[PDB]
């Protein structure tokens, strides 16, 4: 449909979704409204220097940016009907001032809190299509766009760690005033 390395990419954002979807209390043995899902499950060999690149880039990103992402969860929460519309409304938005740094690492924030939203809504049943929308219009050209050798390549040199270099708050500064 979209590059041959789509696999990776679309396992990337459907792992950080399905690590946050169990983190609030979802158990694969739950059976919560017939879940199973089994047909070519991710993690084709490795998949940890990705996924721990992931983990800790947005795990500090979150814990040092939660304030947007309660705004993003608090405006678009999860309707009965989503669509491409509500989608570009949160890209839009994140498209503002911000691109792969911000418009995809808040975005994992966006696909767990609007999985999490529906999951206890019964509405279960949109999560993979939110989930499939999102992770094939950003594989798609949002991989590439930025994500190609300044994202999988730079995740993978610096090991996702980003802590300092997100505050921006220990290098020279003194600018002005």
């Amino acid at each position: 449909m979209s590059m041959a390395m789509s696999q990776s990419n679309r396992e990337l954002v459907v792992d950080f979704l399905s690590y946050k979807l169990s983190q609030k209390g979802y158990s694969w043995s739950q059976f919560s409204d017939v879940e199973e899902n089994r047909t070519e499950a991710p993690e084709g060999t490795e998949s940890e220097a990705v996924k721990q690149a992931l983990r800790e880039a947005g795990d500090e990103f979150e814990l040092r940016y939660r304030r947007a992402f309660s705004d993003l969860t608090s405006q678009l929460h999860i309707t009965p009907g989503t669509a491409y519309q509500s989608f570009e409304q949160v890209v839009n938005e994140l498209f503002r001032d911000g691109v792969n740094w911000g418009r995809i690492v808040a975005f994992f924030s966006f696909g767990g809190a609007l999985c999490v939203e529906s999951v206890d809504k019964e509405m279960q049943v949109l999560v993979s299509r939110i989930a499939a929308w999102m992770a094939t219009y950003l594989n798609d050209h949002l991989e590439p766009w930025i994500q190609e050798n300044g994202g999988w390549d730079t995740f993978v040199e610096l090991y996702g760690n980003n802590a300092a270099a997100e505050s921006r708050k220990g290098q020279e500064r003194l600018e002005h005033h």
